[PDB]
């Protein structure tokens, strides 16, 4: 039988992989330089003067950044060969589309970027995912994102976990009043190390669907 790939998602063309990349770096220093952020340092982090953000997320991904769909580990991960065998899947394979940017978010295990999936691209997102959306009372594809960075001891899985936990939050109304205005948008503080910066204009980044082998 021919196994599957690595993963399936959205690779994110050179020049909008690099439009967002930048974006998410001059975000992790524009953080960093912030007086709400520093006052809370002691939510993000249990050891002291400034930290740098870029080198706390001191692992990134190395090639275009993607936003991905199922995991499955060459068939050995569970519902990969479901997931794989679906007419959408097949459909969209090697096919562009547009993916849109709603926000920007850091916590003291992730820094990604939340995708805002279209219904012609939520066919795409898997329906049996550990700790789905719906587990939680959010929308399928909710935890949709492209990682940007992590801490040293993370795994890529985290980056939608940490998503999660943020929507969760904002839907239980606790995302509280902006703690400041940056270029982009305003800026987030849900306590626990968890920052969100909601863009005021949507990033639309172009990406071709499809499956990577390693
Ligand atoms: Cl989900």
């Amino acid at each position: 039988k021919d196994f599957l790939p690595l993963y399936f998602g959205w690779f994110l063309t050179k020049k909008s992989s690099e439009t967002l990349r930048k974006a998410g770096q001059v975000f992790l220093e524009e953080l960093g330089n912030h007086k709400a952020f520093k006052k809370e340092l002691r939510h993000f982090i249990s050891g002291d003067e400034k930290l740098e953000l870029v080198s706390y997320f001191g692992k990134r991904p190395p090639g275009v950044l993607h936003c991905t769909t199922k995991f499955c580990d060459y068939g050995k991960a569970a519902g990969a060969e479901e997931y794989a065998q679906q007419e959408v899947v097949k459909r969209s394979y090697g096919k562009a589309f547009k993916l849109s940017i709603s926000a920007l978010f850091v916590t003291p295990k992730t820094a990604g970027a939340q995708v805002v999936l279209t219904d012609q691209e939520l066919q795409l997102w898997p329906s049996d995912l550990d700790k789905p959306s719906a587990s939680e009372g959010l929308p399928p594809g909710s935890r949709a994102q492209v990682t940007l960075g992590c801490a040293a001891d993370v795994q890529p899985v985290q980056t939608g976990l940490d998503l999660l936990d943020i929507l969760q939050q904002v839907k239980g109304g606790s995302q509280g009043e902006a703690v400041g205005e940056l270029p982009r948008g305003k800026l987030y503080s849900l306590g626990k190390g968890r920052w969100m910066l909601s863009l005021t204009k949507k990033m639309e980044v172009k990406a071709i669907f499809t499956g990577y082998y390693g």
